[PDB]
């Protein structure tokens, strides 16, 4: 189990910002690189990493339309981000960075619950400060709410300090998350599953320079375990992040006890039979990159096709919803997703649910035979406002003889992907 998250994050700097500083870019990206490493050190706290993927610097024109209206500029920079920026660069989060003045007292707008979203996982900063820690702090607090978590009450508790998640930016304010964050921040972790913070970054995506004690490896180190005082790493010297004498590794899954792993050693297990294990090669400490079988591929025992390492089926997905004994329910029940109603729908198109044509009706919401004592329902779904989507068949999922589900339709499964 790996305990740490990494966000991977992309920032953009507007051409405000850029006019702010008189074109200065060298000192744009310093002071990029100094926030996204304090950052770095609060959110250690709270077992995340923040990495710098990304730095975009909008000279020649802004991409969007900054407005000191923030619900506008987090809505177009969110827009932006979704269909522009996730095209060019596999990233987690995005943070716009602005020389305007936002209209009222604010100087950082982000949406709540959303790390990992196509849209929503963005967070907009005003250049507030020169010092670059009360800017990092307005940064770590944006993620902070992209992460679930509100802002801080009662008796929340970071040291003596004024915490990160402050609704108002201290004078002279610390590194430290409170209490009350780390726990909505890995509740948010359990209750929904933000899987894109998961992975950790390669040296090579990591387009910040190398910082040897940051305790993320980068390009030119060999290990790097933090800080001298912080290390736990008996592989690695922390102050020069090289090697110790003996040591074949310092990192990685295919490294034990400073050593390579022998070859056919399982460093990723298999989720499915779409999903082919990784094994340790012997003669590396890394863990080789998570391969997949051919999403389409038929699979459990004709049930499925396969979609990017599982086998998504009907009764798996009434299993995973309410339990054991819950199958399949009859075609009929399908006919609700006809309704364009709450519930029975096959997508959404600008938030507007666009109910199933016949042959789709398969792909929208999921129903179950659900014979519980005393409370037998044949047509039984699953239905949240706080998730919409939640209940709905999963993509990939095969609806008929040859077919799968893809955006809401029962689509030819040759063709599909
Ligand atoms: C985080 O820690 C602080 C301090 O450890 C907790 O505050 C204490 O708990 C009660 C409330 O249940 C306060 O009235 C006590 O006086 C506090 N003790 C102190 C200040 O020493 C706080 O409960 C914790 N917060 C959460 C949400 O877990
Ligand atoms: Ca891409
Ligand atoms: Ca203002
Ligand atoms: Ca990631
Ligand atoms: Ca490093
Ligand atoms: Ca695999
Ligand atoms: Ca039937
Ligand atoms: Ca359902
Ligand atoms: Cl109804
Ligand atoms: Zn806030």
């Amino acid at each position: 189990y790996d305990p740490f998250k990494y966000v991977e994050t992309v920032f953009v700097v507007d051409k405000a910002m850029v006019t702010k500083y008189n074109g200065d870019l060298d000192k744009i990206k310093t002071k990029m690189y100094e926030a996204a490493n304090n950052m770095n050190e609060m959110y250690r706290y709270m077992f995340f990493r923040v990495v710098m993927v990304g730095l975009i610097i909008w000279t020649e024109e802004d991409k969007i339309t900054v407005k000191p209206d923030v619900d506008y500029t987090l809505n177009a920079f969110a827009e932006w981000r979704k269909t522009y920026l996730l095209a060019e660069k596999k990233h987690d989060n995005a943070q716009l960075i602005t020389g305007i003045d936002f209209r009222g007292s604010i100087i950082g707008y982000a949406y709540i619950g959303s790390m990992c979203h196509p849209k929503r996982s963005v967070g907009i900063i005003q250049d507030y400060s020169p010092i670059n820690l009360v800017l990092a702090v307005i940064m770590a607090h944006e993620m902070g709410h992209n992460l679930g978590i509100h802002h801080d009450d009662g008796y929340c508790y970071c040291g003596g300090y004024p915490c990160i998640m402050g609704p108002s930016i201290s004078p002279e304010p610390s590194k430290f998350f409170s209490n009350c964050s780390y726990i909505q921040c890995w509740d948010f972790i359990m209750n929904h599953n933000p899987e894109c913070i998961d992975n950790e970054p390669l040296g090579t995506d990591i387009i910040s320079p190398p910082l040897c004690g940051n305790e993320l490896l980068e390009v030119g180190e060999e290990c790097d375990c933090g800080t001298p005082e912080n290390c736990q790493n008996p592989c690695c010297d922390a102050a020069t992040c090289k090697l110790k004498s003996g040591s074949q590794c310092g990192h990685g899954k295919c490294c034990e006890q400073c050593k390579f792993r022998t070859s056919g050693t399982e460093c990723r297990a298999s989720m499915s039979e779409c999903d082919p294990a990784e094994h340790c090669t012997g003669q590396s400490s890394e863990c080789p990159a998570d391969v997949f079988h051919k999403n389409g591929e038929p699979c459990l025992d004709n049930y499925g096709y396969c979609y990017n390492g599982n086998c998504p089926i009907m009764y798996h997905q009434c299993y995973a919803l309410f339990g054991a004994d819950i199958y399949e329910a009859e075609d009929s029940c399908f006919e609700s997703n006809k309704k364009g109603n709450y519930y029975g729908y096959c997508r959404k198109e600008n938030g507007k649910k666009i109910p199933c044509a016949s042959e789709d009706v398969k792909c929208g919401r999921l129903y179950c035979k659900d014979d519980s004592p005393g409370q037998n329902n044949p047509c039984k779904m699953f239905y949240s406002n706080d998730d919409e989507h939640k209940g709905m068949v999963l993509p990939g999922t095969k609806c008929a003889d040859g077919k799968v589900c893809s955006n809401g339709h029962c689509v030819d499964v040759t063709t599909a992907y």
